[PDB]
C-alpha cells in the first residue's frame, strides 16, 4: 500500500484588469 | 490499500475587472 | 486496491475586449 | 496497490484586446 | 506497489494585442 | 509500498494588466 | 494578502 | 485578506 | 503578500 500526493497552489495577487 | 490525495488551491486577490 | 482524486481548480481574470473567452472542464 | 492523484491549477490574467482566449481542461 | 502524482500549474499575464491566447491541459 | 509526491507552487504577485 | 497558516497534505501518520 | 488558520488534509492518524 | 506558514506534502510517518 503506497501513497502519493498532489501539490498545493497559492496565488496572492490581483487578477487581470483591462485598459482598452 | 493505498491512499493518494489532491491539492489545495488558495487565491487571495481581486478577480478580473473591466476597463473598456 | 486504492486511488486518489483530482485537485481543486480555479480560474480567475477577465478584462478588455472579449469573445470566445470561456471555460470547459471534465474532472476525474 | 495504491496511487496518488493530480494537482491544482489556476488561471489568472486578462487584458488588452481579446479573442479565442479561454480554457479547457481534463483532470486525472 | 505505489506511485506519486502530478504537480501544480499556474498561468498569468496578458496585455497588448490578443488572439488565440488561451490554454488547454490534461492532467495526470 | 513506496511513495512519491507532487510539486507545490507559490506566486506572490499581481497578474497582468493591459494598456491597449 | 496578510498572514497565513499551515498547509500541506499528510500521510500514514 | 486578513489572517488565516490551518488547512491541509490528513491521513490514517 | 505578507507572511506565510508551512507547506509541503508528507509521507508514511
Amino acid at each position: 500500500g503506497g501513497q502519493g500526493a498532489g501539490g498545493d497552489v497559492i496565488e496572492v495577487g490581483g487578477a487581470g484588469q483591462g485598459g482598452y
